[PDB]
């Protein structure tokens, strides 16, 4: 679990959010694991706006935070979940380190704010869905 709150918004993995989350939908992309919920309370997290490949990211199964490099923002094969069917997902970042599916929503930072949250990982690999992109998150 876990979530990004910036401005006006709340960033969330798409298989995670919640009813509230839908009823206050302001985006969504299945293809990339994303959902955009507005919230009455101002956020003040920072949103990366850079091309860093090295980061830290936290490892809720390890209560740790890690130092990563990982991959540009990619389209990526990913197997079938209980969540989606086997599919390309897009703006995917991959790192060499530990995940579980309960760390999906755990924060990538670099020295610039948020890079983006985890969605993926498996066999020493964690995958990233980067949120660098989008913009309109700062107005
Ligand atoms: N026309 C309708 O039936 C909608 C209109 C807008 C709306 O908020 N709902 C209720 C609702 C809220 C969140 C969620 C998540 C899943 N289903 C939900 C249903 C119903
Ligand atoms: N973005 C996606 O399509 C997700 C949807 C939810 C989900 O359970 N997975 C599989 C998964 C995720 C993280 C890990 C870490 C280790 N094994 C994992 C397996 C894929
Ligand atoms: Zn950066």
């Amino acid at each position: 679990s876990g979530a990004i709150y910036v401005g006006n918004y709340r960033v969330v993995n798409r298989h995670l959010a919640t009813h509230n989350d839908w009823a206050n939908l302001v985006w969504e992309d299945s293809s990339r694991d994303l959902l955009v919920s507005s919230t009455t309370a101002q956020g003040c997290d920072t949103i990366a706006r850079c091309d860093c490949q090295t980061g830290v990211y936290y490892c809720s199964s390890r209560r740790k935070h890690y130092p990563v490099s990982f991959s540009k923002p990619s389209l990526i094969f990913v197997e079938a979940s209980e969540y989606y069917p086997a599919r390309y997902q897009s703006h995917l970042m991959l790192a060499v380190g530990h995940s579980e599916p309960g760390d999906c929503g755990g924060i990538l930072r670099c020295q610039h704010g948020v890079v983006g949250i985890v969605s993926t990982g498996g066999n020493g690999l964690v995958g990233f869905a980067d949120v660098r992109d989008l913009l309109w998150l700062d107005e």
